[PDB]
DNA sequence: CCCAA
DNA sequence: CCCAA
DNA sequence: CCCAA
């Protein structure tokens, strides 16, 4: 069944921000499996406990983008997420009209690993064929995206996009009103915005934007959208301005507006990908496959010169993930001679850009970690700068690398981790069990603060301490006991 | 004999604009073989008929350059061209002094296919050796070309360049005066300019410019010329200015002048080819030959990224045929997996630039033209764009592709073809025989206009309708009957 | 022993400017072997003769840099150099503290060929690993070099850097005061500057700059130096300014100052090499080794296009030896088909840039030098332009190529060689023996000038004429007779 | 080798 | 094929 | 690996 696949995707595969297909933003130690549909079915049925504050807060995660900009990912509290996933699954025969959208390329699908929503799983050549077919006969292209799409979704517009704005306002129950209520309860009983990273909020964004896609399709516009980014192919410039006007109208019906910084009109024939994609791919040392494994093993000079050229391209242009793409080009074709030099280059670059930190794990097995203690200083310096820069992806990834490889962590950098106080880094330190007393003091300060939302911001740390029998449940409800008795661990071992 | 080779080259190989060696501007359906020496010798002997207007007009052809600029090629009326070719050949012992010019790189030669004049047949490495030898010891280079060379040749300067300006003016018969008269009769009895595309007018341009080459050679200038483009290599900047002054003097003796837009002086060592030639060739996926056919078959990613990089370089520089060179680099090394994707890229690019339309025929055999009817809309959209842009090369090439592959043509674009009214497109539609009535109405309107020059502009269409016995001969002379009786078809089948 | 290796390095390997490891600035006909420590020990013991002028002048050599700038190399007179080398060797247990410097990368070492000091023998990958290790954790890099380092070394600062500035001034014998006196006698009894090219003056520069390296190391600065170029890696911009201030202080203690033109602060991550290094290496046709000799033999088009792209990169940037690196990339991977075309390209480029003249000797064997006399005009034109530009490296290299390949030299270019009057070109003409009378007139004019320094500027020519018994010794001392009796030839045959 | 002029 | 949105 | 400084 496909409805059951929705349930398993919502809880076990796309509860955490696992939407990135190439490499996960969150380290693989955190996971959402062994959280079955039956367990959320029990949690939604549970009525015990009482909370002074309406709604729930979420575990916060600040991931660096290509330009070192923070992106706010959220892990929803399992009570609110269990109710939301239950209500989404129980009415998928009313919701699955977002599956049959030809203008939304990123949408729920029945994938092999189980995830409904994977960003950029379709790969650039299937994108290339479609972009070539769409761009034919048109001489202008429009790139326009919503300004704050996920962060300013108005939750009460969820009923509107289901049944029309006017009919929903006149009717002021239906399933989408309850979906509105549950999506509000997911984030502090707040109507504006949705959490970023779970697939329930991406489903909500698909539900809202599918009405705009429908009313743009009915006017004969040939357009594609990737989440919030609309690309349009127009024969004339006036049709481009008319598409922009109609898109602004239909988004303004749902309290949404265009990002006019990124909204631009270019003259076809433009590059199908970005410019730096083609510049890196013509200069790539692995752009030709020789079908024998010895011939495509790159020497040290080739990889080093490609990485320096990529650094120059990223510094000169700065309009995309040049370094990310470039290191992912040449990281699997190394031989054992240049593993250490490329690892040193990646260590320097991953210090200078935290987004390149997750790559080290694919080269961390071949490099001898002990060596002359130098890599311990490497990782501690990266940890310290990650604490100063208040980034979560690099910080958690570096802690994962230190713990998984039995690499010692200094006390001063533990103190600045405490001062940073991001939830998932503290969950990793809790899993280390060395710093149990300092984690105890931190969660104790959260407890005597007496704020429900501050406990909700660290529910994952509190539940991980509860699962190893090191802390009582801060909540008076039985959701944590239901999760523990039925075996839910968010840091599972093999 | 070399004189006989001249006559066969003039009639069967270089009557049509066939000077491009890589790919013909005119589709292969139009041809000038089965127009033997004997038929031209008969037509020159014919004295029947009468014409109210002196001279003849020519079939007009508008070919897009690299920057989408129209270039006017002309197909001379076979009476005038037959007389002109006979007069050129019968005195080749007086004319062949243009063969022994070391400064004219493009000139008549005894080629394998039969053509006397092929532009850029020597290839860039034989050009490289000569350019390296010429550039040595000189630190300045001059690039200067005639402003409107073929379009502003004075016909009366043809006797001058044979016997001196002053001697010919004092003498005011000689063979060059009759060559003047015949070159005038080729284009409406007009002294100014020559038709572009036949080799008789290129022979005339060689005759005129060889005197300038002689009086530039006598002063010791080391220079080369490609038709009208003069390159010069000077040790000093003042020798460059003196070469420019002497070239201006000797061209002004023949009512000719330099294009000072393209006249520029650069500092050696400059590159032998253009810049984008070098950037395309260092980034080319086929720049190394592995001597086995499986290893140099390019994958889809390599060709797609090279074409995208070529599009970026053509947009950024815009100083040459970047896209033409780039697709000719990688079009023969494809495998069957990327054939359809490259065809889609070529279809989009050939819509955006008509000069890339002739390439499609090398990939039109492998691609299934029926498919899901999409390629018919591709070709019809390209046809409508070609009719809007008033280009003849892409429009006739697309007609050739539609007719040769049994691809249907919509009626609206047929009406827009007739509105355009190019001669060779109407010849192709005549060859299709579906649109016989509309072509009949068009040539009937031309007939009731009662203008000799308007019939001469479409003589090829009129003769093709006469050859299939669908229209009477508009001319009262017997040249068309001589051509029909002895078997001249300008759309011959194999 | 390592002290003996110092002696053999000082006399037989690094007396001449042989510090460049890739290709020697001086042609290999000039050499300093068969000049053993015994002969220099004899010359230092010799007390015969008398000189009116204190000190000695040195043979002058003007080598073009990458930007065609003249660099002044000097060949020290063998009396002064023998005394200086003996005094350097006899106290190496006091001097070898420059060997144990971790901040000086170019320093004396026990090399395989025998040289103590080779510029950039470490190769760019060993530099890459060290640069990656140093660049970690730092976000600013400082590049600062001494303004006139070798040309404005104060000789009296040689004692200071040995024993402290204040102690040496208070003491105003010690071995470093005698090293001061001998380094003064090496160049005209002048305190400012040292000759460039011998290793004794590089030893002196290491001695002076090691105190600055020590007092920069004691402050904890992580820095490297290549002769006079200091690179520093600072976490903060303030520490970068503090490093610049302290470097200025410690250099000003020794009458030295930074070149603020080349002193700059860049933001890490910057490229390990220069930019054009990476651009040339991603576009290099030989960047992949296929481990079979037939597959990496480059075709003509690849080398021609790479050289054209390199010419464009050198013209566009002009910040390094783009052409030197580029031709050294692809000169050993040629096959016999493109040898002549690449040799012609090198002939044109080596005319336009004399630095590329030494490369011709690696392709001069395969190219037939007789041919149609054209290469004789090539070499004579290059000789003439080398005479006009007053450059010594290309001029002497071209004389070496003409003499070694039995290529005739015209009389007019011999006359402008005479007018230029560089010493090593005249030594090569002396070795040719054709122009013995003109060399005799030139040295006779030097003799009747009656200036000791003007004889010292051509001591190499005078000694080479003495060794073939064609001229008497201009000096009244017995150093030349000691050198002749023990078999010292600076133009030795195999 | 593969363009243009 | 290998990014992002 | 292949330059410079
Ligand atoms: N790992 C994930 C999971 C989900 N999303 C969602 C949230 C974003 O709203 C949407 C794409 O929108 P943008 O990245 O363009 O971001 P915004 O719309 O918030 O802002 P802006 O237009 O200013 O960039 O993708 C994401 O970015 N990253
Ligand atoms: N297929 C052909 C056959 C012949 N020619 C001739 C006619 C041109 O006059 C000549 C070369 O001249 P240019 O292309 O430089 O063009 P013009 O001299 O007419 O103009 P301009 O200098 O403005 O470009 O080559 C051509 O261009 N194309
Ligand atoms: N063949 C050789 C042998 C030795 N050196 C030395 C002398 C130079 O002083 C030193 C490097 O310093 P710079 O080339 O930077 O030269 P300067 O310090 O004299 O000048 P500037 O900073 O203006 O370039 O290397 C050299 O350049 N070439
Ligand atoms: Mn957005
Ligand atoms: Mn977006
Ligand atoms: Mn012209
Ligand atoms: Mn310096
Ligand atoms: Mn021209
Ligand atoms: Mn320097």
């Amino acid at each position: 069944d496909e409805k059951r696949h929705l349930y398993e995707a919502l809880l076990r595969h796309n509860y955490f921000p696992n939407q990135k297909g190439s490499i996960s933003e969150i380290p693989p130690c955190f996971s959402s499996r062994t959280f079955t549909p039956e367990i959320a079915e029990l949690i939604s049925s549970d009525t015990s406990g009482r909370r002074s504050l309406q709604g729930y807060d979420c575990v916060e995660y600040y991931a660096t983008r290509y330009n070192n900009f923070p992106r706010t990912l959220s892990i929803i509290h399992p009570k609110a997420y269990s109710k939301l996933a239950k209500h989404i699954h129980d009415n998928w025969e009313e919701i699955r009209f977002i599956k049959e959208n030809e203008n939304s390329m990123i949408k729920p699908d029945m994938h092999a690993d189980g995830r409904i929503i994977i960003m950029n799983y379709e790969d650039a050549e299937t994108k290339t064929i479609r972009e070539l077919n769409d761009g034919f006969g048109r001489r202008f292209k429009v790139n326009a995206d919503i300004s704050g799409c996920f962060t300013n979704i108005y939750s009460h517009s969820i009923p509107w996009a289901v049944i029309g704005v006017n009919n929903a306002k006149i009717a002021l129950k239906h399933w989408s009103d309850k979906l509105d209520y549950f999506q509000r309860q997911a984030k502090r009983n707040e109507t504006h915005g949705v959490p970023i990273g779970p697939a329930t909020s991406s489903i909500v964004c698909e539900i809202i934007l599918s009405a705009v896609d429908k009313r743009l399709r009915d006017d004969g516009f040939l357009f594609r959208r990737y989440i919030d980014d609309y690309t349009c192919y127009c024969k004339t410039h006036d049709d481009a301005k008319e598409f922009l006007h109609l898109l602004g109208m239909e988004l303004s019906k749902y309290k949404l507006s265009l990002n006019l910084h990124k909204t631009k009109i270019t003259n076809l024939p433009g590059t199908l990908n970005d410019n730096w994609v083609s510049l890196l791919n013509v200069n790539s040392p692995t752009k030709k496959r020789f079908t024998d494994q010895d011939l495509n093993k790159l020497s040290s000079s080739e990889v080093i010169n490609f990485l320096d050229y990529a650094v120059q391209l990223n510094t000169q242009v700065g309009g995309g993930s040049i370094l990310k793409y470039a290191i992912s080009l040449v990281i699997n074709n190394l031989d054992e001679y240049t593993i250490t030099q490329v690892y040193d280059y990646l260590l320097n670059l991953s210090w200078h850009y935290p987004m390149l930190i997750p790559y080290l794990g694919v080269l961390i097995e071949h490099v001898y970690l002990d060596d002359g203690d130098e890599y311990k200083n490497k990782f501690n310096e990266i940890l310290s700068m990650c604490a100063e820069n208040k980034c979560s992806d690099g910080m958690a990834w570096t802690l994962y690398f230190c713990i998984k490889n039995n690499i010692d962590i200094d006390d001063d950098v533990i103190e600045k981790i405490i001062c940073f106080g991001d939830c998932l880094s503290l969950c990793l330190l809790d899993s280390s069990d060395i710093y149990e007393e300092k984690i105890n003091n931190f969660v104790s300060d959260i407890i005597k603060l007496d704020y429900e939302y501050d406990i909700d911001r660290y529910w994952l740390l509190f539940y991980q301490r509860f699962f190893k029998d090191k802390a009582p449940s801060p909540y008076n409800d039985k959701c944590f006991d239901i999760m523990k008795g039925y075996g839910v661990d968010f840091m599972p071992d093999e």
